[PDB]
């Protein structure tokens, strides 16, 4: 187990979509609730 020398081969890959599916639901939603409709976006 390492950080890059390991994660490599898949890590940089995984992100293939992660950066997308990861941002969606695992970020977007994180925009709701906490806001409830206050400071809203930004």
């Amino acid at each position: 187990d390492a950080e890059f020398r390991h994660d490599s081969g898949y890590e940089v890959h995984h992100q293939k979509l992660v950066f997308f599916a990861e941002d969606v639901g695992s970020n977007k939603g994180a925009i709701i609730g906490l806001m409830v409709g206050g400071v809203v976006i930004a």
